[PDB]
């Protein structure tokens, strides 16, 4: 409901380090682990499993066991500038093609 933040600046520095967005999970029931959504650039709400980009200000929700932090990020965030200085153009591109190519089959 907001714009995803393009730019090179964090939307939200001070969940800017790991262990700050590492914090805010506390006690994490869910079925995503909460040490890859932190590497994946999340951290959490407190309201069920919503995370939020520290970068992009992305949010996401309902996560599955099947769903990676990294590829969603991809799919839904696809203009995040941490996105592509952790994970580069070329896996973007994969995922992209995997995930548009998902819906046909
Ligand atoms: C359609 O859903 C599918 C799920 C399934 N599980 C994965 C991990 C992710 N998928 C996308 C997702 O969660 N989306 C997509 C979209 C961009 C349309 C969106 N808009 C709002 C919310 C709710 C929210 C608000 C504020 C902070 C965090 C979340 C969630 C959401
Ligand atoms: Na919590
Ligand atoms: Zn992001």
């Amino acid at each position: 409901m907001n714009f995803p933040n393009s730019t090179n600046l964090p939307r939200n520095p001070s969940m800017a380090d790991y262990e700050a967005r590492i914090f805010t999970f506390g006690t994490w029931i869910y079925s995503v682990n909460k040490e890859q959504l932190a590497r994946a650039g999340f951290y959490a709400l407190g309201e069920g499993d919503k995370v939020k980009c520290f970068h992009c200000g992305g949010g996401l929700t309902d996560w599955k066991p099947s769903e990676d932090p990294w590829e969603q990020h991809a799919k839904w965030y696809p203009g995040c500038k941490y996105l592509l200085e952790q994970k580069g153009q070329e896996y973007i591109n994969n995922i992209h093609l995997t995930h548009s190519l998902e819906e046909c089959l």
